[PDB]
């Protein structure tokens, strides 16, 4: 029987894994599912038939307590991280988090088959504070080129993963590298779609034009993205397909787009006048949206929305870090050569995730 541990179940990918793993048509099903996060279970995560567990995986004592009784786990899906002010601090905090989970699950789960680790495109472009400032390999990024000669918590987690799986014979791993994720999660630390929806809603409320808060290269250069459900399918495929074992894979939608085109779609979905890129202007959402909490409360009250905190539902720093840089492309050749043919139309994915935020009454 298949039993999953989703580590970060209320996250942008964890929440897709919570909806997909229990479905009857899912490979290796029927799946029993345990979902871990620190907060109490939110209302928008309830619609999934998972066993929700409150646990802080940065706490070794808490991890030992909550996870040691889950002896029936066969597959681990690790979809979480902790942000710190520098990459060296991110290596320490994220290495400990992964090690705390693995040190407990491996000796306590005799039927444990696979550990799926989510990382990302920063494997190739570098940590947040070095992006655009270092020499990278040339795009499209392929999986097995050498690591950058700078600290990166993904390299720490991979090396920890490789040495952890040695403790159990027949234990396999996979690494999943998405770019910017289009998904649903009002609790995610990095939710571009959710943040853009809140921005569009505020513009509609204040009768302002939907100004583009990014650079020229993000506006009219090519971009790509990774649909959250597609990433969830990619985790599952690697977890059950023996030809996918012990490999790192990119996971992006299979097409490209331009923010210039998606700007129309976003404006049309919230009934706002479509603004554009302005050759001046250096617009930042972190600055534009400072002190909009009362305006968000007006929007919440007037449209019968779920009660959310502006700071949870709109991570302004992340939307600015995304739109103020070029989006170098990655390659899906390794995934496709291994039998994974999943893909998404990125524009349809974008509309689908906007509509999910609306359907859960997060935005108007
Ligand atoms: N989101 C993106 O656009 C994006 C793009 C590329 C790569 N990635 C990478 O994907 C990986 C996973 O991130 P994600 O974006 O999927 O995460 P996310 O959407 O921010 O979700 C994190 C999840 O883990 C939980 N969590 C956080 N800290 C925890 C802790 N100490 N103990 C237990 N649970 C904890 C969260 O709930 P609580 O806070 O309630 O605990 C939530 O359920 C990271 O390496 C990230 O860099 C993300
Ligand atoms: C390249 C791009 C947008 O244009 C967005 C990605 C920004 C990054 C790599 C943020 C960290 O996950
Ligand atoms: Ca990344
Ligand atoms: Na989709």
């Amino acid at each position: 029987s298949s039993v999953a541990l989703i580590v970060g179940v209320t996250g942008i990918v964890g929440n897709s894994l919570a909806e997909i793993l229990p479905l009857a048509d899912t490979p290796s099903g029927p799946w029993k599912v345990y979902g871990v996060a620190r907060r109490p279970r939110p209302a928008w995560n309830e619609d999934n038939p998972i066993n929700y567990i409150r646990c802080d995986i940065s706490d070794p004592k808490d991890t030992q307590e909550k996870l040691s009784p889950l002896t029936d786990i066969t597959h681990v899906f690790y979809v979480t991280w902790a942000n710190r002010s520098t990459e060296v601090e991110r290596c320490e905090a994220n290495g400990k988090m992964l090690k705390n989970v693995l040190d407990v699950v491996i000796p306590n789960c005799p039927d444990l088959k696979h550990i799926s680790l989510q990382t990302g495109r920063k494997h190739y472009v570098g940590p947040f504070e070095l992006i655009g400032k270092i020499e990278t390999h040339d795009p499209p990024f392929t999986e097995d080129l050498p690591r950058l000669k700078f600290d990166n918590f993904y390299y720490t987690q991979e090396d920890l993963l490789f040495e952890e799986v040695e403790k159990k014979e027949g234990l396999t791993w996979s690494v999943h590298r998405p770019g910017n994720i289009f998904g649903f999660s009002p609790y995610s630390m990095m939710n571009l779609v959710g943040t853009l929806c809140v921005y569009a809603a505020i513009c509609k409320h204040e009768g302002k034009v939907l100004r583009f808060p990014g650079c020229k290269a993000a506006w009219d250069g090519y971009s790509d993205c990774s649909d959250a459900d597609l990433i969830a399918e990619h985790h599952i495929w690697a977890a059950v397909d023996p030809y996918a074992k012990n490999e790192a894979f990119n996971v992006s939608n299979g097409d490209v787009f331009k923010w210039k085109h998606f700007w129309k779609v976003l404006a049309e979905q919230f009934g706002v006048e479509c603004g554009e890129y302005e050759e001046g202007e250096n617009l930042k959402l972190q600055d534009l949206m400072k002190g909009k909490e009362p305006v968000w409360e007006e929007i919440v009250r007037e449209n019968g929305l779920a009660s959310t905190n502006l700071e949870d539902v709109a991570v302004w720093w992340f939307s600015d870090a995304v739109l103020d840089i070029p989006c170098p492309l990655d390659s899906m050749n390794k995934s496709k050569e291994h039998g994974f043919l999943g893909f998404r139309n990125s524009k349809n994915s974008f509309i689908s995730w906007i509509d999910k935020a609306k359907a859960y009454k997060i935005v108007p």
